[PDB]
């Protein structure tokens, strides 16, 4: 899944997301990343 440090970066992800724009510009505007894994690491754990 996609693996952000916390709630407010995976609420500008998900509203950058929203609002049409594309996942990995999204993911670097929030310091996001994107992994297969179906639970990320303890560091980006939302």
């Amino acid at each position: 899944k996609s693996c952000c440090p916390n709630t407010t970066g995976r609420n500008i992800y998900n509203a950058c997301r929203l609002t049409g724009a594309p996942r990995p510009t999204c993911a670097k505007l929030s310091g996001c990343k994107i992994i297969s894994g179906s639970t990320c690491p303890s560091d980006y754990p939302k």
